[PDB]
């Protein structure tokens, strides 16, 4: 399983959850790709989801 410290990574996985995001999976992609950018995190979820593809 997930090793290490805590870390900071549940405390903003919360927020998404809080928001409208049950998705654990997809929000760690994203910690991990926009250092825990909360912001670009969301404004790219909200992107895949809804009829703004092209």
């Amino acid at each position: 399983g997930s090793s290490g410290s805590s870390g900071q990574t549940a405390a903003l996985m919360a927020h998404l959850f809080e928001m409208g995001f049950c998705d654990r999976q997809l929000n760690l992609r994203l910690l991990k790709k926009h250092n825990y950018n909360i912001l670009q995190v969301v404004t790219e979820l909200l992107q895949l989801s809804g009829p703004s593809s092209g």
